[PDB]
């Protein structure tokens, strides 16, 4: 009765060293009702692009939509020219080719659009995919590795639908304040699927692909999750947890034990974020059912020491929301949903960094290349959750929202929590990003990003003094 977990195709290079991605409109079915949806190589979501460290691939991207889009590789340490930020326009009916020279450790990354002012809508319509980066090191570890059997991607997303079955997306005053969220949870595009897994260890590559909703994964029968990797790759050793908070755009890979004759659910637990604890999410909600079919590593990798903080450039990034949006938006939330919404209290340019709404034509600063910087990101004076994402890098978190990072969050990350307090990350950019293809740094609550909470930055030379 439960549908099976859809498994994205694991896509590798052809004999020409090319991967073809087609962006296009189609249809999907949710709870019996048809909806217009968009996908990469299909109707919804996308494949998993498989990349090998030290090898180049060329991706041909065909935009068969009737509007512009871009294709950003979230978590990839590549040059601005192929980063697919807002300046990476792919015309409707057109094609753009990018060569990815992969040079970072094994990791589960992802890809999605980054079209200026419309990223939230384009993701909500269905556009997201995965990146599986492998290297020599990870293959020696004997992790579960049968793609779609015991090594399974799990993209978790909410949507809401109107009466006619169609996806009901709006960038309005309420969503620009608290984000777009819905009442229906999807798992690789399916509602509450089941996955058949071999007895032993199941590897789940978890992605929060929601526009705005934070998630908190756990198991129905309280069996633990062993986190083996974060956004940017393997942790030094497994970290046992009973629950796992995952912000929008973050990935974690976990190992969970599968025992004969004991089905259980992966679930998501209620979170404190405004709007996100409305029914059906006021209680633990199922994500998928694991069905055992009657068919743990000590050390995973090495995590280098944090470099000395002395003499590193510090960049301050002050996040803000115009008081007018903050009160009107929160008022709309509370009036519609009431106390359950838990409101802890022109909009197109009302969300800001350092007093400025995103300017695509004027990068705010030029970072140094090949040098560690200390970026201090503040949400002081605003109660909203901002998962802050910096392009072109995998960084280390020094401080996360006023505390040292939890052990499973102390490795390689591209996202950091900012909520009412201040975070500090240690970041290095190995590749060029010029003014014409700048790197983005932004809140990954997509409606904030789309209404100004993003900056462009360049990377070019730095160390000549
Ligand atoms: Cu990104
Ligand atoms: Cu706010
Ligand atoms: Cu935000
Ligand atoms: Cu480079």
């Amino acid at each position: 009765e439960r549908p099976t977990l859809p498994i994205p195709d694991l896509l590798t290079t052809d004999a020409r060293n090319r991967i073809q991605l087609t962006i296009g409109a189609g249809q999907s079915t949710f709870g019996g009702k048809t909806a217009t949806t968009w996908g990469y190589n299909g109707n919804l979501l996308g494949p998993a692009v498989k990349l090998q460290r030290g090898k180049a691939v060329t991706v041909d991207i065909y935009n068969q939509l009737t509007e512009e889009t871009t294709l950003h590789w979230h978590g990839l340490e590549v040059p601005g020219e192929v980063d697919g930020g807002p300046q990476g326009i792919i015309p409707p009916g057109g094609k753009r080719s990018v060569t990815l020279n992969v040079d970072q450790p094994a990791a589960t990354c992802w890809f999605h659009p980054h079209q200026h002012g419309k990223t939230g809508r384009q993701v909500a319509m269905g556009l997201a995919g995965l990146v599986v980066i492998e290297d020599d090191e990870i293959l020696k570890l004997m992790l579960p590795k049968q793609w779609g059997i015991d090594d399974v991607p799990v993209i978790v997303q909410d949507k809401k639908f109107s009466a006619d079955g169609q996806i009901d997306y709006q960038l309005d005053v309420m969503t620009a304040a608290v984000g777009w969220f819905g009442d229906t949870l999807l798992t690789n595009g399916a509602i509450y699927p089941q996955h058949a897994a071999p007895r032993g260890w199941l590897r789940l590559r978890l992605l929060n692909g929601c526009n705005a909703r934070s998630l908190n994964f756990a198991t129905s029968d309280n069996r633990p999750l062993y986190v083996i990797a974060s956004d940017g790759g393997l942790l030094p050793e497994p970290v046992k947890v009973s629950e796992l908070p995952v912000l929008m755009g973050e990935r974690f890979e976990v190992l969970v034990e599968v025992n004969d004759n004991k089905p259980f659910d992966l679930v998501t637990l209620p979170v404190s974020q405004m709007g996100m604890a409305i029914a059906p999410f006021d209680k633990p909600h199922p994500v998928m059912r694991i069905q055992p079919i009657a068919i743990l590593p000590d050390t995973l990798s090495s995590l280098p020491a944090l470099p000395s903080l002395e003499g590193l450039t510090v960049r301050k990034l002050q996040l803000s929301m115009d008081p007018s949006l903050d009160s009107s938006g929160s008022q709309s939330l509370s009036e519609k949903y009431g106390d359950q919404a838990m409101a802890g209290m022109d909009f197109h340019h009302a969300n800001k960094i350092n007093g400025q709404a995103f300017d695509m034509n004027k990068p705010m600063f030029a970072a140094a290349k090949g040098q560690y910087e200390r970026w201090v990101i503040s949400g002081v004076g605003d109660m909203m959750l901002h998962p802050f994402h910096i392009h072109g890098t995998q960084f280390r978190i020094l401080s996360e929202n006023g505390k040292p990072p939890a052990a499973h969050r102390a490795g390689w990350k591209d996202t950091v929590k900012v909520e009412g307090n201040v975070s500090e990350v240690l970041v290095k950019f190995n590749h060029d990003a010029p003014k014409e293809h700048a790197y983005m740094a932004h809140c990954h609550l997509l409606e904030h990003e789309d209404t100004g909470m993003m900056l462009g930055f360049t990377v070019l030379q730095g160390d000549h003094g």
